[PDB]
């Protein structure tokens, strides 16, 4: 029956990269029949300079009201001298998680075929290609850990964070991790630092556990320090990677950059309902707000996520994934995922999202 | 006067390329009048197969009794299946630098002239060339924390570590990059987590108060996360970088994974006595050891930082970098330095010592 989105683009190109999702989402919505009501609420950067918070009251409960959020990406030049703990995007995005208890985090990455040479690889190790899906474990271990703070004064100041897991909350995030290596290339990475945290020591113990569970996968355990170093040499045999929060922070975006097109990729944070919260993977790129130049693809394949975990319209994600596919073939490509003798070539946000609505219109 | 080493040359190449850098230190102590003299000890695979432990008793007192731990490298396939927590790398290194105080290790890293195609980026990148020396601190943050530990049983098990700094640990390891920074393009780019961790503000707060008494360095912060992805953007922007200690493992190793070539990468890790432990950056590499082929130059280069940190021997330490310059510009490279097209044109460990020595014999 009837969906409902919060919509929270926030800052920078969030709100024009939306505006093409919702272009997309729309023939989405015409083809397969869905019925789906959005609702925009201020977040991030706006919401400090309308509300006073970047996550107003009326937001939160905006979300709690409906079954997924989509959002755009928070932050900027404004806001960036404001405490690093009163800035816009940790002052939006930590308690969503913490209060939907959004513990799963997804980022696929991909090297998309004939973008290779984007990838600051060198062109012997991006021609090989890479897939590699990130799961972050979210809502535990330094983020939210208690203790969390400051005593004392002068030189004897300190501060301390606590980071801390429990054996339900490494369980049921590497479940994700197995599941989701059994439908790609059967091979789980679990990346922790055992050999100095008790926390990663659990880590890989409990992950062990959850293996016997998934015996066609197979699971290999590296340190968070050699599993950055790897990534240069061989991103190509990386299949699922499960991390901790901290660690998962690190490494997503490490394997994001080993793409050099960030524009095409987007996130799923998810609590154990399907309840998610949506996002491109990449920032709010303040620079070129409001110029028609930003890459709306990063945003729609959110979208495509929302459909797929939260709304559970497998199909309806897979048509608007194969739109984007069918743009990136077709010669239709932003200003920064072209070579600049060939940045003449280059579509705008607005021909991106109409080539992408039309192709999901056409029965792509 | 007589200067006393603790040799631990540890396992795997460990001891074959600490020959050559003996031989080259057997030169230095010839042309410069220096007395050195050298016991050494088991530590690490070789210490548990010998000793029952990674760092026996005798071997931690003959540290106590030296000016400088000259440091191989330790671990391998044989003890792979201990507990994480009683192998022998962390059962040597983190003991060494909590007992001797070890704060700060300096790890430099550049793109050699002429070797700029064996980093993993792409050509247009590595061309630029780059110089990155990382500052970590190593006896604070999450390593030696507490409380560190588990309590409970079942699903509701749990592991914490605690990461705390005070003020007086992060001023003494920023004012080492300060320093540093003034003698190379005077700029310190200080990596944190500010947006999530209690200690990453301290951290930069009192990074700031350090920086009043240089006011001739630039200072910047920037995330981790944002930190790995930047060098793999613009690494030749980077001069000095400053990190807590969780931070510094992940980013030191990705900068040197970054140049392509470890066998030339050395360490240092230094207490406020200038008393420190000296290693090559890259591993044990078992698999080649025994044959000839390990490239000595990074354990030389130990040797030389020992020598200019520990022993005050400016002279002999740039001598010793100085004819690794003339190997690695006269055609002295070993196998992994040469694409394969050319590794017939390699030398051996014994090739590269003698070269080595040689040249600082001549008066290089
Ligand atoms: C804003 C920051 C708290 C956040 C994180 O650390 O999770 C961001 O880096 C991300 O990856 O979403
Ligand atoms: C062996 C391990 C504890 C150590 C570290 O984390 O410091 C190693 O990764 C290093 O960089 O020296
Ligand atoms: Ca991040
Ligand atoms: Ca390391
Ligand atoms: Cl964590
Ligand atoms: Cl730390």
């Amino acid at each position: 029956s009837s969906y409902q989105i919060a919509v929270l683009a926030g800052d920078g190109i969030g709100p024009e990269v939306m505006a093409e999702a919702r272009k997309v989402l729309k023939a989405v919505e015409a083809r397969f029949g869905l019925n789906i009501e959005y609702t925009e609420y201020d977040v991030g950067g706006i919401a400090i300079d309308n509300h006073g918070c970047p996550l107003p009251e009326a937001t939160l409960k905006g979300c709690e009201a409906a079954d997924a959020i989509l959002f755009g990406s928070v932050g900027g030049p404004k806001w960036e001298k404001l405490p690093p703990n009163e800035q816009p995007e940790r002052g939006a995005l930590l308690p969503l998680r913490g209060h939907f208890e959004l513990f799963c985090n997804l980022r696929p990455a991909k090297l998309h075929d004939g973008l290779e040479h984007m990838s600051p690889l060198r062109s012997d190790i991006s021609a090989r290609g890479f897939d590699v899906l990130c799961v972050r474990e979210l809502t535990g271990g330094i983020y939210f850990g208690k203790p969390k703070g400051r005593q004392g004064e002068g030189e004897s100041e300190e501060a301390f964070d606590t980071m801390r897991y429990s054996r339900r909350e490494i369980s049921r995030i590497a479940r994700i991790a197995f599941e989701a290596a059994r439908g790609r290339r059967k091979k789980v990475t679990s990346v922790d630092k055992a050999n100095v945290l008790a926390c990663s020591v659990l880590w890989r113990q409990v992950v062990e556990e959850v293996a016997v569970d998934f015996p066609d996968v197979e699971l290999e355990h590296i340190y968070i320090d050699n599993a950055t170093m790897q990534l240069l040499r061989r991103p190509d045999e990386f299949d699922v990677m499960l991390c901790s929060n901290l660690f998962g922070d690190i490494l997503s975006d490490e394997i994001a950059m080993l793409t050099g097109s960030m524009g095409l990729l987007s996130s799923a944070s998810m609590n154990s309902t399907g309840f998610g919260l949506f996002e491109p993977a990449g920032g709010s790129a303040p620079d070129i707000a409001g110029k028609g130049i930003a890459n709306p693809i990063a945003q729609i394949l959110s979208a495509a996520l929302m459909l797929r975990h939260s709304l559970k319209q497998e199909e309806a994600a897979s048509a608007i994934e194969r739109a984007v596919t069918k743009a990136l073939n077709s010669g239709y490509l932003t200003g920064e995922l072209l070579s600049s003798d060939q940045r003449h070539k280059a579509k705008t946000t607005v021909q991106m999202g109409d080539f992408i609505a039309d192709a999901v219109k056409a029965g792509v």
